């Protein structure tokens, strides 16, 4: 019962399901529910979704975002605005550039979604062995990339762009620039005539385990 088609719907299910209560949303998110999003985004890219609906569900996130009164000019933006704003508290590290001043308790949100996703960080840690399944993100997705640079051809780069943890810890810093890059070059290959099929499916094994991977790894303690 359910192999991995039956996860790629789950995972459509719960993606779509997630959009909803995003689309649903007017008012506040989680961190794990802003990165979920940016999952979500993250693997519907690549899955061709509905732009609209998408933008819908996002414009709803920029309303809340702009609400307590973060300036996004769309949600690849706003997103990376948080990302750089949440790592701005976590690690102390100073403004690049955000568009739009702070205030003290905008800081005081961005320091929920910080230390928000540092206990569940924690806590996911322990009830599933952060490290066991870092290990095991690691492995699958060093295996999935490792034969996307042995395959041919590839549209991929090297390990100077690659200077990044693709699959990071719950909290880690990723570069959502260059991974937005890499993942438009995959979704402008999929957008493309040409259909591969080892090539295709090592792309699919890509999507479909970061997925699973991500809804595990940011999943509340450990599963309810």
């Amino acid at each position: 019962v359910k192999t991995l088609d039956v996860l790629r719907g789950e995972l459509r299910g719960q993606r779509e399901a997630f959009l909803s209560e995003i689309i649903k949303s007017d008012g506040p998110f989680t961190i794990l529910q802003l990165v979920g999003y940016l999952r979500v985004v993250d693997t519907d890219l690549l899955l061709k979704v509905d732009s609209t609906k998408v933008d819908e569900a996002g414009k709803k996130v920029k309303a809340y975002l702009e609400k307590i009164g973060i300036r996004g000019d769309s949600v690849e933006a706003a997103l990376d605005n948080l990302m750089i704003k949440v790592y701005e508290i976590t690690k102390g590290t100073v403004e690049s550039s955000a568009q739009g001043t702070d205030s003290e308790e905008l800081k005081t949100l961005l320091l929920k979604f910080s230390e928000d996703l540092k206990a569940e960080q924690e806590l996911h840690s322990e009830a599933k062995g952060g490290e066991a399944l870092l290990s095991s993100m690691k492995t699958q997705h060093d295996e999935l990339l490792k034969k996307f640079a042995a395959l041919t051809p590839t549209f991929l780069t090297s390990e100077d762009i690659s200077g990044y943890l693709t699959v990071p810890e719950y909290g880690a810093p990723m570069n959502a620039a260059k991974w937005a890059k890499v993942e438009g070059m995959i979704h402008g290959k999929l957008e493309s005539s040409e259909v591969p099929a080892n090539l295709k499916a090592l792309v699919a094994e890509l999507i479909e385990l970061r997925a699973q991977m991500m809804a595990l790894l940011y999943g509340p303690i450990g599963h309810h």
